[PDB]
C-alpha cells in the first residue's frame, strides 16, 4: 500500500499513484505492509532503499536512531489495539534524505489515520519534512494521553468492584480487568520512553529549522508530564492486586469455617 | 454558578452579580457549573471564551499550562470528597487576562470555600489575579497537608488493630481502612504533583512581580516537603497489607487445626 | 512546667523559678505542657508569644521552619515510647530571638532529659541559643543511633525464630515483633528526614556563629550516615515477612496431609 | 583449541596452525580450553602468559580492567545456552600486548561463532586489536538485544496464557515459563552492566585510534538504551507472578467449596 | 592478646611482646580482646587510651571516622562467621597516631589471619602506617568479593531445586541464608565505603596510599551493585516457591 503527497499553500494533498506516476513531487511518502513492486519503485523513482522487516525489530538504539548515506534514520513505536481489542506497539521506520519523509510500517495505525483526516483541511507552517514527522509524534503523544486518561477511570470502576464484590464470578472478571490495564500502561510507558530518545536524538542530529526545535521540545515537555502519570498506575494496579488476595484469603477463611 | 469579586483596599469584596451588571470591574470570575447563559455573559462582557468540559479532561502538560490569545491558561487538580466520602481530585482551569483572574470548575471545593472565607477578613499584599491564583494554591497545600496529618493518625490507630488480629470482622473491616487510606494518599499525590508542574510552568512563564514570585517559591518548598510523607505512606500501608495476609494465614492454620 | 536556665562560666544551671521571679536571666526558657499561667508569664516578662498546641501539628515546611516578629522557629520531631511501649514522634518547637532559646514541648522525652542531666557538670563551648539548639539536636540523633542499633540486634535473634520455630504461638509473636520493628525504624527515618530539613534550613537562614556552623555540619554528616542503615532494615524486615508467609504455607501443607 | 587470525587488506585470515607454525604473523590468538602445550606455545613463540581458570572467576574491578606487563586486559561476562537449555554468563579474558589480541575462553560463545562467520567475507576499518575487540562487543550488544527481543514476545504469549486458563497442568508450565524468563533477563542483565564497565574502562585507558573511540562511545549508546528494556520486564514479570498467584487462589477456593 | 609489627625493608616482622618489652619500635599494634594489663600497657609505653567496647557499637558517623588527640580513628566492620556457620560484622577501631598504627577488635578475623600470613613473605611499598590500614581494606574487600561469588554459585543451584517436598523446607532455609550473606556483606562495604571517602578527605595521605585507596573504592562501587542483583533473585525465588506450594496445596485439596 503506497500513498504519497505534496504541499500546496502548506496543504498535504494526495497524490494518486495508481494513475500519476510522477513520485518526485512528493514531500512524503507512506508505505504499509509493501510488496517488492512498492520498494523496486521506490528505490528506482527516488533514491531510497527501504528498512526491511527484521530490522524494525531490533530495539537496540544504532538499530533505530542512526544516520547514513541513505538519509536520517528515526524507527519508533507506536501504539494500537489489534483486532480482539489488545494493545500492541508497532514499530514504524521514519527516514527523512533530500527534504522528502519516507514511511514504512507493518499495518494500519490510529494516529496515521487521524493525521491524514486533519491533513485533509488544515495548513502547515514551515511546511517540510521535519515538521511533518513532529507533526505525526504530536499526534501519537495526544493519543497516549487519551489510553492513560481512560486507564484512570477504568481503574477508578475496577477498584470499587474490589472492594465491594466478594462472589467468585466477579472476582476472576477483576484480576483479568487489572491485568489487561497493567498491559496497557506497560505498552504505553515503552511507546512514550521510546519517542523520548527519538526526540532527544533528533534534537542534537537534525539541523532541526528553529520553528521544528521549539515543537519538539514541546513534544518532550509533554512526556516528561505523562511518565509519571504511568508510573502512578502501576503502583494502583499493584496496589489492588495485593488487595483482592487479601478479600480471597479472607473469602477462603469464612468458607472453611 | 457565577460569583465576581472586586478589590477594596486589598480586600476581595464580593460583587453583586444577579442584579449589579457590571463584571468590568472584577478583579476575579469564578464560575461552577455554568450554563450558555454565563459563558456568553463572560463572553460579551469581558473577551473572554472559557475552555470546554473536554478540554479540562486532557491531562498532557501542553494541555494544562499553555499562553495564547484569552491568556494565561494554568489547569490544576484539586481535591475533594465526593457525596459518599470517596477521594477525587477535581480539575479546574485558572485563566489570566488583562489583570483579571478567571475560574472554571465543575464542582465546588473545600480550597474555594475557604479562601472565600478567609478573603473577607484579610488583606491582600499587592492586590493582583497573580497573588489571587498563588493564594488559592498556598490554600490547597494547606488542606493536602491536613490530609496527610490525617492519614497518619488514621494508620496510626489502624496499625493497633492489626497487630492484635484475632480476626472476624476486625479484619474485613481493617483491609478496608488500608484501602480507603491508600486511595486517598494516591489521590493527594496526583493533586500535588500536578500543582508543582503548574507552579514550575508560572516561574518561568508569567512576569510574576518579586512578591509573587518569593510566594511560588515558598509554595514549592512545600511540595518538595509534603512528596516525601506521601512516599513513606505508601511504604507503611503495603506492609500493613503483607502483615494482615500474614495473620490471616496463621487463623487459617489454627482452624484447619 | 517552666523550667528556666542560665549561663556560668559556659555552664548551663537550673535558674529556681517559683521563688526568684526574674526570667530576663535565662538562655532557656524549657516549658513542657504549659498552662496559660506559665505562658501569659513568658508572655509578659519577655516579648514572647508561644505556639498554640494546634500549630505544632502542621507539617509543611513553611509551618515549621521560618522567621517572624517573635524570632526563629524550628519545629522539630524527637522520638520517645509511650507508657505501653509503642514508638512515637512529638512535635517541640524551639524559638530563638535576642540569644535566648524557648523550648515548648508536649511531653517528657528522653533527649532532654539526657541533656539535662549531662548539662549539669559540663561546659559549653560558645554558650550560646544557637550552640543550645545543636546540642539539643546532637543528642536527639546519638538516640535515634542507639535505636537502629537495637533494632539491628532484635532483628538478629527474630531472625533465628522464624527459621528454627514452627509452632503457631511463637509465630503470631514473630509477626507482631517484625511489625514493631518495621515501626519504630519508620518513626526512627521521620525523625531524621525531620531533623535534616531542620539543619538545612539553619545552615542558610541564621547567622550561625562558624563554631555552631561546624557543629551543624557534623550532624547533618551524622543523619547522611544513618538514613542508609534505616534503609536496610526495612529490605531485611520485608524479607522477613516474606519468609515467614512461606514457612506459614509449608507448615499449612503438612497439615492438611 | 588454537585458532589464529592474521590481516590481509583488513580482512581477518584464518592462519594454519597445526602445520603452518609461525604465529607472529597473527594480529589474534582464540583460545578455547586450551592445554597446557597450546599454553606453553603462545607463551614461547609470543611474550604472553595467559590468565588462569581461577583468575576468570574474579568478579572485582580491578581483578577484570587492569594493565601490566602481560599488556591491557578485559575480562568480560558472555551471555550462552548450555546443553539443557539453561542461560549463562562465561567469562572471556581479553588481553591486548604489542598491538595483538588475545582471547582465552572457556567454551564455544555464539557472539564467536557468529564473529567468525562475518570475518571471512568483510572488511575492517582501520584493521587493529581494538577495532577486533570492540567488533565482538558490538557483537555481543546484537545478540543480548535478541535475547531481549525474544523475552518480550514469550512473555506477552505467557501473559495471555495466565489470563485464559484454569487448569493445573497449563499453570505448574506458566510459573516456570515464567522464572525460565526471569533468569534469562537477569543474565542478559549482568552481561550488559558488565560490558559497559568494560568499555567504560577502555575509554579512559586506552590511547584508542578515534575510529575506535566512536565505535565505543556507540557501544555505550546502545548499552544505555537495552538497560531500561531489562528492567521493564522485570516488572511485567513481577506482576505476573502475583496475577497466576490470584488466580490460583482463586481456584483453590473454588475446590474447597 | 597483643601482637605487635615492626618494619625490616618494607617487611612486617613479629615483634616477641611477651619477652622483647619495647614496644616503641612497632608500627603496629595489634590488640584481640584485651584485657586492662594490655590496655595499660600500650597507654604507658606509647601515648594512646583505646576506645571501649561500648565504643565500638557506635554507628554514627562522627563515632565512627573521626580525628582527635589521640589521632586519627577509622571503625569499620569487617565480615565473619561465627561458631555455628552465621555471617556476621565486627567492628574494628583502627587508629594511627605518630606513624604507629593501633587496631583493636572483639575477635579473630579471617582478613586479618590472611594478611599476616601474607605478610610473612611480602615486601610492602612505602612502609608506613596509612599503607597498612589499606592493605588490610584491600583483603577484606577481596573476601567479600568472594562472598558474593559463592552467592551466585549457591543461588544457582538453589534456582533449579525450586523448579514434593522435604526439599522444599529446605530450600526456603537456604535462601534465607543467602539474603542474610548478601545483606551483611553489603553493610561491610557500605561501611568501609563511608571509611575511604572519609580518608580521602581528610588524611594527608602519601600520593602511593591515594591510588591505593581509590583503587579500593572503585572495587566497591564494582561490587556493590552485584549485591542488589541478588536481593532481586532471592526475592524473586521466594515468590516462586510459594506460587509452587499454593500449587502444590491445590493439588492435595483434589
Ligand atoms: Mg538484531
Ligand atoms: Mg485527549
Ligand atoms: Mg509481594
Ligand atoms: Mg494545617
Ligand atoms: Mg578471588
Ligand atoms: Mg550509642
Amino acid at each position: 500500500m503506497l500513498s504519497a503527497f505534496q504541499l500546496e499553500n502548506n496543504r498535504l494533498t494526495r497524490l494518486e499513484v495508481e494513475e500519476s506516476q510522477p513520485l518526485v513531487n512528493a514531500v512524503w511518502i507512506d508505505l504499509v505492509e509493501p510488496d517488492d513492486d512498492e520498494r523496486l519503485r521506490v528505490q528506482s523513482e527516488l533514491g531510497q532503499s527501504l528498512a526491511t522487516r527484521p530490522e524494525l525489530e531490533d530495539i537496540e538504539a544504532s538499530a533505530r536512531f542512526f544516520e547514513d548515506d541513505d538519509g536520517l534514520h528515526i524507527h519508533s513505536f507506536f501504539f494500537f489495539e489489534d483486532a480482539e481489542d489488545h494493545a500492541g506497539n508497532s514499530t514504524v521506520a521514519f527516514t527523512i534524505r533530500d527534504g522528502r519523509l519516507f514511511t514504512l510500517r507493518e499495518r494500519e495505525l490510529p494516529a496515521f489515520r487521524l493525521y491524514r483526516m486533519r491533513a485533509r483541511s488544515q495548513s502547515m507552517v514551515d511546511g517540510n519534512a521535519y515538521e511533518l514527522l513532529l507533526d505525526l509524534f504530536e499526534t501519537k503523544i495526544e493519543q497516549l494521553a487519551d489510553e492513560i486518561e481512560n486507564i484512570y477511570s477504568d481503574l477508578e470502576q475496577l477498584s470499587r468492584v474490589i472492594m465491594e464484590g466478594h462472589q467468585g464470578d466477579e472476582y476472576d472478571e477483576a484480576l483479568s480487568t487489572l491485568a489487561e490495564l497493567e498491559d496497557i500502561g506497560w505498552k504505553v510507558r515503552l511507546c512514550l520512553m521510546d519517542t523520548q530518545r527519538a526526540l532527544n536524538f533528533l534534537v542534537r542530529k537534525a539541523r532541526l529549522p528553529g520553528g521544528q526545535l521549539e515543537q519538539a521540545r514541546e513534544i518532550l515537555r509533554d512526556i516528561e508530564s505523562l511518565l509519571p502519570h504511568n508510573e502512578s498506575l502501576f503502583q494502583k494496579v499493584n496496589f489492588l492486586m495485593q488487595a483482592a488476595m487479601g478479600f480471597i484469603n479472607i473469602e477462603q477463611n469464612r468458607i472453611i469455617k
